[PDB]
C-alpha cells in the first residue's frame, strides 16, 4: 500500500535521490525470518507516514543491489538518509524493537 516496491533500476531514484529517511528491507521468499517481519513493515509504513518511507527489495528478482552494500545474510534492513547508510539491522526483530531502532536514528 505505502511500501515502495524496488528494483535494481529504481533503486537510485527511489532510495539514493529521495528526501528523508528510507528503510529498505533486503529479503527473499525462501527466507523464514524475512516472512516473519514482512507484516511489521506494513504497519510501520502507515504509522511513520510523513517521517519515513518503507521499501522492499527482493534479492532473487533484483540481484544487483545487495552486493553494493556487502549484505551477507537476510533479512537486512538499511536506513538511508540523503543517499548514505545511517544504520543497519541484520535478522528478525519485533515491531516494538523496530520502533526503537528507527527512533534511535530519526
Amino acid at each position: 500500500d505505502k511500501i515502495i516496491h524496488l528494483t535494481d533500476d529504481s533503486f537510485d531514484t527511489d532510495v539514493l535521490k529521495a528526501d528523508g529517511a528510507i528503510l529498505v528491507d533486503f529479503w527473499a521468499e525462501w527466507c523464514g525470518p524475512c516472512k516473519m517481519i514482512a507484516p511489521i513493515l506494513d504497519e510501520i509504513a502507515d504509522e511513520y507516514q510523513g517521517k519515513l518511507t518503507v521499501a522492499k527489495l527482493n534479492i532473487d528478482q533484483n540481484p544487483g543491489t545487495a552486493p553494493k552494500y556487502g549484505i551477507r545474510s537476510i533479512p537486512t534492513l538499511l536506513l538511508f538518509k540523503n543517499g548514505e547508510v545511517a544504520a543497519t539491522k541484520v535478522g528478525a526483530l519485533s515491531k516494538g524493537q523496530l520502533k526503537e531502532f528507527l527512533d534511535a536514528n530519526l
